[PDB]
């Protein structure tokens, strides 16, 4: 199947997604001198108060934080938005050195891992049909470099022993995704996709500018993980990054400067 292989990675993705050549595709580089403040850009509002995480789970290319997404609880609007999206998931990507793994780069910097924190429109329902629309999604992305430790990173570090294979999962409650936002809203946005196939073009992309800073530590737990299930091979789960692809006929708009 696909996966991030020199036989399966992003590279050979188009043969059964081709919208892998389409014309909003994610990720980007974010050119931070061309990027246009853009005055009518609205902070952004993140309203994470009563989120309600159930699991987290490997799924063989990630794992991803759940939530329960069946009321209006943790909401994206603001910023490029027009209306209210739902938080139903989050997850990572990273690298297996320090210096690659995360999906959007900025001026062709990498860092070391990239957080998705994944959103859909309540006009479409539920998060599957929104994924067949054009302003389907808002995925707030936020960078990750190693130094100092993350603190309301560690539930999630310390929870990732029990699904180190794809296809395990662990009740997972009481997670605050307030504990792994960074202190600017300041962002970066431009129509996207899905950085996975099937690589959908249903994202408006929303980029902190700001990265969180985790430590050596909680990120070697991420490069413990296998992209294999239990009892197969280990396989560790390591890159598990598209790289940047052509910007095409878009533009980044920056809410600062
Ligand atoms: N970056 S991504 O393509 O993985 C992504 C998006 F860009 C997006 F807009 C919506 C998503 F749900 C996902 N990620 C999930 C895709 C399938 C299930 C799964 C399992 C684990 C981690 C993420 C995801
Ligand atoms: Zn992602």
């Amino acid at each position: 199947h696909w996966g991030y292989g020199k036989h399966n990675g992003p590279e050979h993705w188009h043969k059964d997604f081709p919208i892998a050549k389409g014309e909003r595709q994610s990720p980007v580089d974010i050119d931070t001198h061309t990027a246009k403040y853009d005055p009518s850009l609205k902070p952004l509002s993140v309203s994470y108060d009563q989120a309600t995480s159930l699991r987290i789970l490997n799924n063989g290319h990630s794992f991803k934080v759940e939530f329960d997404d069946s009321q209006d609880k943790a909401v994206l609007k603001g910023g490029p938005l027009d209306g209210t999206y739902r938080l139903t998931q989050f997850h990572f990507h990273w690298g297996s050195l320090d210096g690659q793994g995360s999906e959007h780069t900025v001026d062709k910097k990498k860092y070391a891992a990239e957080l998705h924190l994944v959103h859909w429109n309540t006009k479409y329902g539920d998060a599957g049909k929104a994924s067949q629309q054009p302003d389907g999604l808002a995925v707030l992305g936020i960078f990750l470099k190693v130094g100092s430790a993350k603190p309301g990173l560690q539930k999630v570090v310390d929870v990732l022993d029990s699904i180190k294979t794809k296809g395990k999962s662990a009740d997972f409650t009481n997670f605050d995704p307030r504990g792994l936002l960074p202190e600017s809203l300041d962002y970066w946005t431009y129509p996207g996709s899905l950085t996975t196939p099937p690589l959908n073009e249903c994202v408006t992309w929303i980029v902190l500018k700001e990265p969180i800073s985790v430590s050596s530590e909680q990120v070697l737990k991420f490069r413990k993980l296998n992209f294999n299930g239990e009892g197969e091979p280990e396989e560790l789960m390591v890159d598990n990054w598209r790289p940047a692809q052509p910007l095409k006929n878009r533009q980044i708009k920056a809410s600062f400067k």
